[PDB]
């Protein structure tokens, strides 16, 4: 159990059941392990669980504060993680040295949390135990080991994705984005993605009144424009006016006491979560995949995934479970995760959100300071989750969200903007919600060498990329 | 725990359950947990409580449950969990109400059970490990008399006719004074002449005190020589702490996990304790009291403060009907009447069963009822309530619902209450009054001695 | 105030206060706020509550208060004040008792006041305007007599005989119900037929229900003709969130600083509030409520409740004695008995004063005086321990105990305890029932009319030993 | 004190005051309390809140006020007692709303009142010293027409177009960008180019700072040189713990009866101190930035953050009309444009007047309004709230509806949400925007235009319809 041992050239005392040999540092194994950093830890890596979570470095000296409000929590991150009183991370945790290299814990099994202190990095599995790894050295160098132990599906270059999302949000039909598809098929574009706003209900994938036609016929013409049609579920997700509610009551994740499980708050009502330990639920929504595909789309939006893996780590298996089964489904479509467990979905997923929504805006400072909430959607809440799952790269698709090029209805910035765009080419992953008609003749002529264009783009230290021969700076916003 | 889903009542319903199969008037599931979705809206939950004493009744589920007042009293009361729960929790059985009246049941039929109701969902849980359940939609009197047979029968022909001394004189009995009413009893159509609380030294002192000089063997041999059965009155697994058995055999007293004495409640002005009914020795003492009394000429006793003997509750139901199956042996053909009883457990092992809380000479205390939120107190529209919610249990037991008044001397009750509690003894066959009938006028002992003779049947 | 010596009851006693002067039996003090030490270790303190229901008793100023439960209660038991406080507040009157016996007693000899006891310290203190002050002390019947001769004083002649109805049919009473009793009573030594509670719509809507319909101008009239003063009970100040009173003049309602209405407590199953008594239009329209039964044909009021017309307590006692001061005038020569009213503010305007809580036909509600320790609701042993500590009053105004029971039917109470009631109904002389004939057997027949037609002499041997006729009747058990 | 009766819009209305007179519209109350009684189930209470940035609109009395969050900001959202209050307390004047959409209104007419509201009672409180009021029943917009006419007026012909840096630049301005915007704006029909905040060294600090390089009389003069007049903001009695004036004059900070500082709020990232406007010398210093502004050549004069100095609230109302009676002198006949100030202690010294919460390039954020239970935080429809409920002022004073928007660039609004605030500025005739023109599409500078040099008739049909040109404007929604 107790263990020395010499990691990147210097002295590691941990506990641990067993150790081995791992290319880049060690494999642990052990259902609780703990590592003793040979220095003073100047800051911890906090990996939050999904996709909107915070991932950043923090200062493990001063305590968490709490997110507001309770009932947002279970869209936040793992529950777990925001109820403790100490620094707790998903998967992934790691100490930062007085010289910037990390002393990096990392589990290579599902359903495992990793708790920083100054003088401790302790890995806890929810479940049964399993394996770790641990190295010293670099900070890019040893998330990128940690990232080769792990699942990838990587499927050559992410396609360029005009989204409806962040300009319409749920106010969408049928004619409009006929209307658009016409704008939008002008432009080097390979998916025309409808967002949330076509369905009756959740739970309820038919399409509403404003899709009259409904959505193969939509899909049809998206593909007579040489585009793949793209389209938008939250499968396990389900509110209580929703008639799958209470047509199917055994539906529903409940707790012990057989209370439906709360699965946050959002359009203005309580959200609930369908349950994806059972076997029925699972088939109903793997039919949907198959539905989608029978329908024309060729490209799936899964989003608010972490219902299927609530409440927290501990779900991760049964999240695991079903989502292979809709990667079944799904043959070789392309499927983008959404709100969805990050490390819990690589080898599943083709394209994977790393960082809470963009918006038209920098950050909402009520939601961000005084609720203390960094999920909330602003591009500075997005960039900086974005920033800090970017090792993911050589196991997904990462996407940074949608990049803005419109001026009108939008709060931000052209320098703002502009880093949204950098990143957008480092990851390769090229989507807008713009919808042409919104953009001034300048901005046009900007989209569409943006998405004809391959740029190169250099990461020179964490914050700092050189795409073409710009220099681009983030740790300001930090 | 399987997902399942069945044609119930002409209704689709799905459920969470182990097993399932075919049962008369239902289904029958197996498992510790188990989960039925009602097909309706429930407009409200059957609450059945643990014991005699307990509210049995539909209640509202949207409300939440008021606490029952004063803390001390709640171990005597009901399951003490279904008294701490923020929700609507139920004993053995609990049911959902359809807009058209029909009711979906949950009944266990095994020990331990308790039954969690919400407008959404029935939940029966087993405190213990796992057993079968019943599963019912129908016409409410059908689902609850289908659930009934499948549960423990002891049917003892007709239910004696009891002359009871405690709904009059209370504790203050005695030798002389109840060989002056005997001689004034036996000019009725009584079997039993019963002598209630009040005979004893202490509880655990079962022995006659100094208002009993000559013994009880005695007064049962001068109730015999009347041509009537004696009864007496135990409550055998309670004990307070002044009791001489608290001091002499303090291994015998129930206690939790840190040796502290368990609280079986407050009565007679001091704190309640209880005998462990799970130690053998306090078993066979028990039997050793039932043998003693038939010895002395009693073949009808009265067993009060039963729910001692199963404190904490559903957990210790297993523990209770073992104490009970030993003393319903000891008693031999003698009649059991169960009092302050859990109510499923005792099935099959009584003759007759209390189902409601005492009676009294008032309609209601409203300072206990209302103030107090205690529907377990004694008063006549407590007594009926939970009463008239158990008729189902009369082809397990008979169904005791306490004493009919007649007298009006020392008795708040208005004519019309009376015929109330009349009609329902009617109804359960059970018979039993504590009037003296020097306290009766003319009319009243006609009115009483008519209603002691066989029924006359209508029905039309 | 100035520090003062006295020699009181052969013993040194020590006083703060701003006057002295000599009165007979005692003293006579001045200020807002008096103390008076006593020469001794206290032993107990009488604590005398606020109204006809409260608690008045020799109680251990060791221990502290019980809360009374439940809250919304309080209003209707006693003055708030005295029920909010962690030490022992009384009311008007205080006393500390000796090692002999005897009691060292402090009362105000004006509204409003209030007094404080300890082990240590008698402490009166006047809620509004200061005032006057009895000082004694002696043997404890001898002090309480002194103190009552300098109180006001109404004697109507001897106390009437009356058939009540409310402690037999509550408010289950009807016009025909009625005149069936009316014919009953009759044929004993009654003098008033009084109908109380049930007779009303509504508080604050005094005019006959459904069950009364030839209204009650008629029903006085048929008991006048049997040789019967006819009686009638009302709630002046008390209202309803249901009466129509309270919606239509929602001016008249008691409020608090913020326009809250003011609570008067919870009865007949509702929250209870009061009219401002210090409203010239509400006790003129209360005054009416007095000349409107007159004219009907009452000469016999049962004024109840009244304790809502001195809300929040002492400080209300000066509103409270003008308004009743003016229903004194409208009623002229009527008697009137005041029920549920500030005790000691009462005085020179009732002839008849309620001095306990309402008797029941039972000993004690368990759950009401212990689990909710609340000495002030019905029950005979409630009624008999203040009643017990108020006869002192006899030389100010008819002090009524209370109905007495004859009925064993309908009726709880053994035969011992409806002795003890009938016992200080002989010793007041303010004989009252409720039990209707036709509840009675003959030889409870026989018992009310001998207790109606005798005057049994009655005397005292000690606080709570009396000789009635030839038998000694011993109450300290009950304490 | 004194019960009345009345006969008021053919109803009879019960109620509490030292006296009461005939007025036009309704009565004259006197008392430093009042009460009045509805002769009705009063269905809606108007909560009119304390400044400009308070929540004016009806709301339900049934149902409990919210507590605004976080705590530091309710200095700078309303007077703090109707904040910290458990009932529902308004500023001046409060009305209760009858089944048949009329209102029962009780107003101040004097400073340093608040109204409490409930569904059976209009309670008026004075803080300090007692004063009168109005009081009027009928229909909705009469009685606030009666009540108007009671305050004081300065009405100044027609309210200047204005176009002002804030709604655009925010703090973010200086002498280059300003003179770059100059030259687009005055190719438009502005009256008025305003430079707001920004300009300033710190607040205390009313110098121009380094990006002012040429300072602030060159600017009036080059804005003069365009056929403009020059408009300039300050928030003269607001100061953070960073201001050198706070170091410099530490007895120039209200303090607490601790000597702490007064908080002021919470804006620009730090916590807001107020100076103490009842001290003499921070009163002509405030006027000496006034005769400064003026030396400089801006006769157009934004005076924000006003609040500060009338805390605490209503008890600060007479401290703050003297020192505004002296930035009105020293302002001679300059424009004065009142912002964040108490709304009715204003009347008379104010030309312009803002009457709702600062507009935002967005309709809500519903972290702030909702979660944070703060609808004075920025935002149209916070904006438009207010303001709906405040236009009953235009005849005392030029109502401000805050900038109106054309731009889509840089703006989350909507279209049909921007003619909204546009159209309440054709009804007030208060013209102003901080829209830069290189911000503009060709068609919005056509409407800028169109919007500056047009008089569009205006006509209100109810309490949320307008008419418009002839367009129909109903505002009934966003409530």
């Amino acid at each position: 159990s107790h263990m020395r041992l010499n990691l990147g050239g210097a002295e590691v005392f941990l506990r641990a059941e067993g150790l081995e040999e791992a290319p880049g540092g060690v494999r642990l194994w052990g259902r609780e392990v703990r590592v003793f950093p040979p220095f003073p830890a100047k800051g911890f890596f906090r990996h939050g669980w999904q996709s909107w979570s915070l991932a950043a470095w923090v200062d493990p000296a001063q305590a968490p504060t709490p997110l507001l409000p309770e009932a947002r929590r279970p869209q936040a991150d793992d529950p777990f993680l925001l109820e403790a009183g100490a620094w707790w991370g998903s998967g992934v945790g790691a100490l930062r040295g007085p010289d910037g290299r990390a002393l990096l814990l990392g589990a290579l099994d599902l359903g495992a949390r990793v708790l920083g202190r100054e003088d401790l990095l302790l890995g806890r599995y929810a479940g049964k135990g399993g394996a770790w790894f641990l190295a010293y050295g670099p900070e890019e160098e040893v998330f990128a080991a940690y990232a080769r132990l792990l699942p990838r599906r990587l499927s050559g270059r992410p396609p360029r994705v005009w989204c409806s999302w962040y300009s319409f949000y749920t106010r969408i039909g049928e004619d409009l984005l006929l209307r658009v598809l016409d704008e939008v098929a002008a432009f080097s574009f390979e998916v025309f993605q409808i967002d949330d706003g076509w369905q009756r209900a959740l739970g309820d994938w038919e399409p509403n009144d404003r899709f009259p036609r409904g959505m193969a016929f939509l899909a049809e013409r998206i593909r007579e424009r040489g585009l793949r049609a793209g389209l938008w579920f939250a499968p396990f997700l389900v509110t209580a006016d929703s008639p799958l509610f209470q047509k199917r009551p055994d539906w529903v994740l409940r707790d012990g006491e057989g209370r439906p499980v709360r699965a946050g708050f959002n359009w203005g009502r309580p959200l609930y979560a369908l349950d994806a330990g059972n076997e029925e639920v699972v088939e109903w929504a793997a039919d949907l995949v198959r539905k989608a595909l029978a329908w024309g789309y060729d490209y799936l939006k899964l989003d608010f995934l972490y219902a299927a893996a609530l409440p927290g780590a501990e779900g991760e298996a049964r999240y695991r479970k079903a989502m292979a089964r809709l990667r079944e489904a799904a043959g070789e479509a392309y499927l983008l995760f959404c709100g969805a467990p990050v490390l819990a979905s690589l080898g599943l997923a083709d394209g994977l959100r790393v960082g809470p929504d963009v918006a038209p805006y920098w950050d909402n400072e009520e939601r961000s300071f005084w609720l203390a909430d960094p999920t909330g959607p602003g591009l500075r809440n997005a960039l900086r989750s974005t920033l800090h799952r970017l090792w993911l790269m050589e196991n997904v698709h990462v996407d940074p969200d949608v990049v803005y090029f419109r001026t009108r209805f939008n709060l931000l910035s052209p320098e703002e903007m502009r880093l949204q765009e950098a990143l957008a080419h480092f990851t390769g992953f090229k989507a807008t919600s713009d919808p042409p008609s919104w953009l001034l003749p300048e901005e046009k002529g900007r989209l569409e060498a943006f998405l004809a264009r391959e740029v190169p783009v250099r990461r020179l230290g964490p914050y700092r990329f050189r795409v073409g021969e710009e220099e681009v700076d983030y740790a300001p916003l930090l």
